[PDB]
């Protein structure tokens, strides 16, 4: 019952099917891209702009499509959004090989061509790289503004870019390995995007441990405890053997003394706020309250980590080693209710190594996609400070790229010319698809812009989709990180190279 | 319902079916070989070039095909890639026997012939053996370059061969038993092949045990512990019987003292990095951190083994025997995140007995097959230093081999001549299949190259598939280990010999 | 639904069905015999030459066939291979009785005849017995060379016979009860038969217990321990009741002391190699390593037994009784990897009472059947030294046997003549079937060889299947143990005798 | 359950499916074309080279494919073979529109382009027309030799072309409407093609009506009767009322007299051979035999028609009007058995207006396809004398056609350029597909031949598939009727034009 594909059969399936996946998602590309609604088997509803979410959620059957998950997953780790860009070009590359395969051009020649094209593209990528001010926050923000496109919340790119770039600039480390996961994205539905804000510290989704404890403490002295605040029990099994009535109270009171004195030791640190990863004994809560100590229980480990990054406090295992010099600082620690939801807010931190962006919004889908938009911008900004070099975006540079690729094809010649020239031909699909999704005549845009664009020193001329005509991309600030174009485009092809080597598909049906 | 085959019936099935398996995989052979896509019953997708993976993953039904698994499995242990070479010749040997069997040539005569052919081939194998510089790394690398063919990452054979041969030369032992499993292949998807590199030490896929511990230590003092760092519990069952309140704290504190002092003993070794195969008590982490000790927990035993090979450190069971002289060394021990994945890197080791090659790449399939390519090259290089003798490859030598096999057939005569001559005839299928898969007229190549090749002292003349014409294989460096051709070809036949003795197949259907 | 057979009905079934089993396996007989492929219900594949394997694996339905399992099973215990010989004759004996039964010859007369034939055959067996040098190893080897026929690895009978006969001569005991199970056959797929070898000692399929222990020790001092090397626990239930904190360390250290001192006692024996049938405590490994003791854990009991036979070491239960005089010796004990498989080799033993033959080969089937071939040769050689008397083989002697059986029939006369003469007629089927399977005219061979063979003193004239003509079997060394022909042939008939008494078959269907 | 296609959906289906039909039949094109085996639902076997047979016999499901039946059916009526030529180009035209449709080029623009291309092609067709001798039989035969290609009986084109062209030249009428159905193709399996021959007259598959009649008559006097030779019965119902015994014989004898005298009247015409479309009374046979009249009964109407064309005899209804001047002539009328099959042969006719080609051959398939080959040649020869103008064939002229089509595209410009240039691009697929089916590098042939072909006055340069290289088509006589290229190519596109207008497919499942 399972189908078996060899040679041309496998080619027809792999090419058409992967192309069909691309044909499905091609509409999502860029400022003019639209969105998709995916509902799973259990009936749960997801609204997405994200290609990876689309691929990982859609019930993908053909292996060749499943390959795109691997590529897009890597694209997520490096560049974030715009993966549609790579997919669409690959779809054309599949079509371009189909045409050459119909001529019976040897598959290894096509791949040989793409390898040479990758090497030549690397040179071209280094050539198009525009050096920019590595520390200029405002221009960096301008890049972030372009980064915030292809979602409906770019109307507020003003505040949004400010928060996102500020957050990244805050976490800048000597070494580029800066992990954007050190910037927390906190989601809370309710209200609208207008209430979104930057917290120079951390928001903890927990409740005040005891109702009687202070609700707000300004210059807090933060302690981090990962141990439970209870009567400690040994690892070795042990049992009390009582032989006299008074012992009943002596041992009960001993546990009272161990807890109480342990709390006195907590108090002896000077701590005024204490975060516990595990639980807190009811009586512990009582004494801590009487000691004026504000407590948070069962704090999620990753939150414990961000607390350390914000306050400077170190997680202590043994209270006996806990001293005042182990305490961290926060300009304000306060218990807050947002949309009536009790949470513990760590704000105004002195020298936070991590920060948290609070996102507000009308629905779960709103806050999911806005939060996703923030992660996306944050990734590309991170790359932008990681290599202070950019290129114009919007499909404009790919014209200049194909421009000289055609020259290489002419200098190479023969059948290899076909493979490289076809690559170049596919490289132009990006502006072509943008134009079509923008509702414009793509032939008009490509011909006319290509004519203007080529012109030796007219590099930045691209398409303005708002006025629907050729325009200088530079002054409008339509640019992209060098890294995003670099890794996405080159890898897009290099992964296809393996698919092109496939001449036999033997697949069982699940 | 089960089918039963005897005599000719069994012959027709065994010959056709095994031939069909060969017909399926024949396309995968050599520099011009293509790839296959296999998807299992659960829908999981595998992309492979490897014959053994193909046979062990494919749902093989006919026993005769299952036999090839046994041969290919041995081929893997000795020679690695190129198993297609043996399979294809065997397929022709099956066809050649079919023709002779249609004449009713006695099966034992065919086998008798192949036995004589194996013995004569051994003499011929010793004759074609070219002695080469046993320690010449660069020429060895040139061999490795040929070894890296039949995969799409040979574009980077420059760096790749350098790492692979360097790694093997590093682990050279007085005795040839050098086990290439002493060279670790570490896979990490992300980025592209470009980032692949040689680690003169070991990469450990674990996280820093305590967040507060040093993240980087240059000249580290490595200790290897296989015991858990916890309060030790006896093998004999034991229970504490408490009769006084103060005992509760005395025993709790006793465990604190046993742990703490045990840690002091760890500190007394001078160790600055400690690897634990089992777990580490939370409080242990605290004290070790305060002692400035960098710790790794739950370290995989095989990683513990490579750590010993890299640092010189010995795995200690009893801390009481742990002393500074038991410590090993590493030029750098550092906590790193790659693609945002926390790992512990042991680099720049002084005199590493094992090394680790880090492979980067765009997809899981990329890193699987590149890693497989590395294992393959490593095996054939190992054989190459194991016997410093080589032969030309590419099907060229097999012409010279059949050349004199024909002379033997003429000196032997009779019906035995048919068996030996048929063997020789089958021996030429290799260049023949390469030619066909290369898109060329195989008769043209065989006739014309055979004419040139024979010519007494024109041994190295083989086929250049890039220009598609006869060429001197020597100057182009198209060569293979003596061992690979030796074991693969001789065994290929010797296994068939048993199949030829089969005159009755009685098989139940699963 | 079950079928019921009486009288002639049962005769027709029993005779035809058992004959059909014989007709199936008759092709496997002798130097010219072929092989069979049996695949079970689970799809597992077995390749065999062995009749017992064929019968015990085949799904046998008819009871009469199941009877042959009992006979062949006994044949295995006494003579090993050649069981086809007995089966085929019995098949003819069934046919010969059918002819006589069609005349209504009384069943008890047929059996009465076979009883007399067994008695007369015993006299004839004693008469044909050729006395040979009981201790001549080389001629014994020549017998072993004939023993190695009917498998495809007789090409290497040179080395193979040398190892097999040497191994038997090594284990010769004053008493003939020598059990060939005292010679171990060790199988390792990989490489080819060429690497097969004799180990004057034992190969143990286990790993070095601690990585730090010596990997090779020449003149080893072997100790055999069947007890686990751990803190000993009493048979009586016991529990420690701790009342003071210091006890925690006192009891932990007590176990450290019991283990450590126990190891000191091990060291006090002088032992340098220790085999443990059970497990070894992790700390025990540490101390033993520090003491320079090479250890093997979880050693299979039968391996413990062969170790005793090789080294002279005695298995000790109580270490307290272990002394240096209990230690055994081995010329070399070494940790080896074969095909990358860690194993512990006990070689060069001084006065080994057992030896181990290492078999190499390309597939599992190779090593199974080669190992089976070794067991077979070993059994018939054992019989050959057990009674230093032989006869010519190849069906030649059975002519001389029938020759005088015909004389007995003539001296007996009457209906009894028919039974005995028919037995004699069946006795000639062996050379007849060999001839047919050899592709020759069986009537030509039987008539012509019978004419020459009879001739008073021309006993050794038999068939040379290689040149396909009559030849003196003696000079070509085509001979068999007296025992094999004796037990196999006589019993073959004596078991049939019971089947002939069956006049009623009432069998339920499973 | 039925599927519904709109817009792109319908485009993808129509384009792919029709292309797939083309991909199936493309292999059948030209001298190097191969054949197909089609077996219907009832199991009957058809072997064909003919596209129309392929389409009308294959179970075609998609309407777009069914459209090709309409085109090919017309192609059959005008040009006969080579329909694959049109189909393949259309398949590329579908692919070329797919590429333009993927750019969203307006469908009417594509069609507008093809309309202009048809008009320009008409001019180009008139331009390439080579005027040739209208009555030169031998050169005409040379054209017929090319016409006989793409079937395996062209080995005998010598005799075959001679018969076919002679037959056409024989039936030449002042007016071109000459219907080739006036040349009968008579099939008789048996013997081989060698016995094929031209009959200047007609072969009738009927038996001699009376065994006693002459078996052979040289200068026969032919009469054609379409009425039955029986006692005539009135249209009006009538009954005889007998009142006297003698009347019984009077009326019986009256019928004897009416028949007999009617026969005398037949004899009075002088006729010596008589063909009856209906039956012949038994007694009529008797008298006609006695009168020396050779008779054929139940003659098929179409055979009656060819008899008139051969002899000049006119079909008579009323014998009373039959006179000697109504008789036709034949040089020989004879009863013959071929392969033992009695038939009536009308040969050596004086001035035959129709002729019959007798085809012999080994199988039914042989005579079906050879007969089909004869019909095909006859059609294209007919066209060739219908307009005494030809062009080179073999894909050579289509290069020159596209050559100037490219010039038109350049002189037209804009988006219309794309449509026309794409047409031109598709026009080259013919030599491209020939090259591929010829086993050659199509890019090599197209590039190299295009380079030579273009060259102003180098028109006739095409591909010689026998030597596999460029060659002057003229001297080798590789030419085609002006009509065949004209009607086939232009119509091929004009039919596609309608398919391109399809934007909605609503199809029920049968």
């Amino acid at each position: 019952n399972m189908k078996r594909y060899m040679g041309r059969d496998a080619q027809r399936m792999n090419i058409l099917a992967g192309r069909i996946i691309a044909e499905t998602v091609r509409s999502t590309l860029g400022p003019k891209g639209m969105d998709k609604m995916l509902v799973d088997d259990l009936g749960d509803v997801v609204v997405t702009n994200d290609g990876v979410t689309i691929l990982r959620e859609m019930s993908v059957e053909h292996p060749a499509a499943k390959m795109l998950i691997e590529v897009a997953k890597t694209q997520e780790k490096e560049v974030g959004d715009g993966t549609t860009t790579a997919v669409v070009v690959a779809g054309e590359l599949l079509r371009k090989a189909e045409e050459l395969l119909d001529q019976n051009v040897h598959p290894t020649i096509v791949v040989k061509g793409y390898q040479a094209a990758a090497q030549k593209a690397q040179e071209l990528l280094k050539t198009i790289a525009c050096e920019v001010g590595a520390q200029d926050k405002e221009i960096l923000t301008k890049i972030a503004m372009t980064s915030i496109t292809g979602k409906g919340a770019e109307k507020a790119k003003e505040k949004l870019a400010e928060i996102i770039v500020e957050a990244v600039s805050a976490v800048v480390d000597d070494e580029g390995k800066v992990d954007k996961d050190l910037i927390k994205i906190e989601k809370k539905s309710g209200a609208s995007i207008d209430d979104t804000e930057l917290i120079k510290g951390v928001l903890v989704d927990k409740e005040r441990v005891s109702a009687q404890m202070p609700k707000k403490v300004t210059d807090a002295k933060i302690a981090l405890l990962n141990c439970a605040i209870e009567i400690k029990e040994t690892e070795t099994d042990a049992e009390i053997r009582i032989t006299d009535p008074a012992k009943l109270m002596e041992f009960i009171e001993q546990e009272e003394k161990m807890l109480k004195d342990m709390v006195a030791e907590i108090k002896a640190s000077g701590a005024n706020v204490l975060f516990c990863q595990k639980g807190i004994d009811d009586l512990a809560q009582h004494y801590l309250a009487k000691e004026g100590i504000v407590a948070a229980r069962r704090v999620k480990k990753s939150d414990m980590e961000k607390l350390a990054k914000a306050t400077g406090a170190n997680v202590i295992t043994n209270i006996k080693d806990l001293s005042a010099q182990d305490l961290g600082d926060a300009g304000l620690v306060e218990e807050r209710k947002i949309s009536g939801d009790s949470m513990i807010f760590v704000e105004e931190c002195k020298h936070p190594k991590a920060v948290t962006m609070l996102i507000r919004g009308t629905t779960e889908h709103v806050i999911e996609e806005v939060a996703r938009a923030v992660d996306d911008a944050v990734g590309v900004v991170g790359c932008t400070i990681e290599d202070g070099r950019i290129v114009s975006g919007g499909g404009s540079t790919e014209v200049e790229l194909s421009m000289k690729l055609r020259e290489y094809a002419e200098g190479i010649s023969g059948r290899e010319q076909l493979a490289v020239r076809a690559f170049a031909d596919a490289l132009e699909v990006i502006p072509r698809t943008l134009a079509e999704n923008a509702g414009l005549d793509a032939i008009e845009i490509l011909v006319k812009v290509r004519a203007a664009h080529a012109s030796n020193g007219n590099k930045c001329a691209g398409l303005n989709v708002f006025t629907g005509a050729v325009e200088d991309m530079c002054e409008n600030g339509v640019v992209e990180p060098l890294r995003v174009k670099t890794q996405a485009i080159q890898s897009a092809a290099e992964s296809t190279e393996m698919l092109l080597r496939i001449d036999d598909v033997i697949a069982a049906e699940k």
